[PDB]
């Protein structure tokens, strides 16, 4: 049976990496990529409306999966919500996959009081990052940081596409240690390794975000992330642990498999 089979799966992946929920869409012959993405955004959406109770305090990231979750998720009439930023994303994405753009959409499904990111997210040094992580006006959103309830994220690759989204946020030298230490994908703006570390020490201390740490500690983390170009780092997320709610779909959790397997 189908249906059976997929919770099988479904167990399988959850038992062998260690992770607490899991949903896996089906790959359909007559999808397009439109009606896989609604298919993937629908449950995402349901899933996500779900989670969000009373008093919550929840993080998102930026990107285009949460962009179209958030499009179809329901209103729900819960009490003293907080949506919080995660990460600032890069420069010359959509304004519709802004992380300030999804807090403020999701503001008006579940009428939640916002928190925006008003800082760039990779800084020049060490010394101008500590300034503002450290400093009186960004307690509260650090704080916060170390409390939430739920945290929203997609997952990027270190593909020749994923590398594309940061050409004016990263430099040249920057890429070419990333490259040199591995980097497979980034959650939340901070780039790993094969097993979900991140490994470049220098960047990581200039970037306004919350810690790998600190993500991998929310009681409720949910990633939603496809696509063959993304095997590797969702691969990564699942050894490391980085998140605890994995959204995908067959095709990608197969090929994940397939690649832990070598």
């Amino acid at each position: 049976n189908f249906d059976t089979n997929m919770f099988k799966l479904e167990n399988y992946v959850k038992e062998k990496y260690s992770l607490e929920s899991l949903e896996i869409i089906p790959n359909e012959f007559d999808d397009t990529p439109t009606i896989l993405s609604e298919r993937i955004s629908q449950v995402a959406a349901g899933v996500l409306r779900n989670l969000i109770d009373d008093n919550m305090k929840i993080g998102f990231s930026w990107g285009k999966s949460l962009s179209n979750l958030v499009d179809l998720i329901h209103s729900k009439s819960v009490r003293n919500v907080h949506f919080y930023p995660l990460a600032g994303g890069p420069s010359h994405i959509h304004a519709k996959y802004h992380v300030n753009t999804l807090i403020y959409e999701m503001s008006r499904k579940f009428h939640g009081e916002c928190t925006f990111m008003n800082a760039t997210i990779v800084q020049e040094n060490k010394l101008l990052a500590d300034g503002i992580l450290q400093s009186r006006y960004f307690e509260n959103l650090k704080n916060s940081w170390k409390d939430l309830d739920i945290a929203v994220v997609g997952i990027g690759d270190f593909s020749n596409k994923g590398k594309h989204q940061w050409l004016d946020m990263l430099t040249e030298d920057d890429f070419k240690e990333l490259t040199k230490v591995k980097t497979v994908g980034e959650i939340c703006c901070r780039f790993f390794d094969s097993k979900g570390k991140e490994v470049y020490e220098n960047l990581q201390e200039r970037t306004i975000a919350i810690s790998l740490e600190d993500l991998k500690n929310i009681p409720q983390s949910l990633a939603v992330a496809y696509g063959d170009t993304k095997v590797s780092s969702i691969l990564s997320v699942l050894r490391a642990n980085l998140v605890n709610h994995l959204i995908t779909d067959k095709n990608t959790i197969l090929k994940v498999l397939e690649e832990d397997g070598d």
